[PDB]
Order: C-alpha cells, then structure tokens, then sequence
C-alpha cells in the first residue's frame, strides 16, 4: 500500500482499543472519503480544488470592495465555489448511498446563504454533487451547474475506504457503545 492515508488509517485501527477513539477513526475515514471525491471531481471539471471556504471569504473573493459588517453573514463553510463572472455557484460534495444528507445541506444552505446573497446583489445557486460510494454514480443538484458540466468524467473507486471502515466495525462489532456512536 503505497498510500500513506490508508497506512495511517490502518495503523490507527490496529492500535485502537476504546469506542470513543474508534468513533473518531470512523468519522475521519468518512471525511477522507468525502475529500477524495472532492479532489477527483475538481480535477475532472478543471476547477480549482478547495475544501471548506468560509462564506465571508467567498464574498470577499467575489466582491472585494464589500463591507461585510453591513450584512448578516452566516459563518458556514461550503466545500468550494465557482464564480462565473455573473453567477456564484456554492459547491458542496457528498459521498452517500442516500439522499438525506443532501436534503439537510440543501435546506440549510438555501435558507442561510441565499438571503444575504440577494442583499449583497450576487446571483447565487446552491450546488450539491453526490457520489454513491457503492455504485460510483454521480447526482447533481443545481441547474446552472448541470448546464456548465453536462457530464462528470471521473473514475471513482471507494473500495479502500470501505475496507478500512469494515475493519474498524468488525473490531468493535460487540461494543454496544461504539455501535450507538456510529448509529
Ligand atoms: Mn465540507
Ligand atoms: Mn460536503
């Protein structure tokens, strides 16, 4: 495994003995899987890769002569964004076999981001790009995003994230407190 990320996770899983440390390994693996999808997606779309940009930072980058202090800016941190010149695409990457996390984030970003951006006068769209880690299929929320990128030519393989997390869960298959933490 010429993969230091995998080796690092494997060493943590070899060593872990308690449920609270195992829960942090689990959450880290899920985040590493999300970050892997983000890197592959941005490279495939030839857009600059970022991971968590404070909304205040996004506004400052798009509208440099803004007085943030005039507006009520929620301090959310979407994964990335595209500024087209006329429109701001707020980008969030998901890796999930389900829709639930997309709905939670769509509702949050729609109700929190869109009002202040209409105040400032920046045309904004909420974009969520989801990879199914089992099937590799990509789902997109975002009309303008879909028009810009009618296909997403990524080659994904999530198997190693599945392998690591399955080891952790097998190691703690009889630990009720761990199972409740990841439930
Ligand atoms: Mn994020
Ligand atoms: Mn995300």
């Amino acid at each position: 495994m010429e993969d230091p990320m995998y080796e690092q996770f494997l060493q943590r899983i070899q060593a872990v003995r308690t449920a609270t440390v195992a829960k942090d390994i689990s959450a880290d693996i899920l985040e590493a899987r999300h970050d892997y999808f983000g890197r592959e997606l941005c490279r495939a779309l030839d857009i600059e890769y970022r991971n968590n940009v404070l909304l205040d930072e996004i506004i400052l980058d798009v509208y440099p002569g803004v007085n943030l202090m005039e507006y009520n800016v929620p301090h959310v941190t979407p994964d990335n964004y595209i500024w087209t010149g006329d429109m701001l695409l707020i980008l969030d990457y998901k890796v999930s076999v389900g829709h639930d996390s997309t709905e939670v984030t769509y509702k949050a970003y729609t109700t929190l981001i869109l009002p202040v951006m209409q105040e400032i006068g920046i045309n904004t769209e909420i974009c969520i790009i989801r990879a199914n880690p089992v099937t590799n299929q990509i789902s997109i929320v975002g009309e303008q995003f879909k028009r810009l990128f009618p296909t997403i030519p990524v080659e994904l393989n999530f198997a190693r994230f599945f392998e690591l997390r399955k080891m952790l869960l097998d190691k703690f298959a009889d630990d009720e407190e761990f199972l409740m933490m990841i439930a």
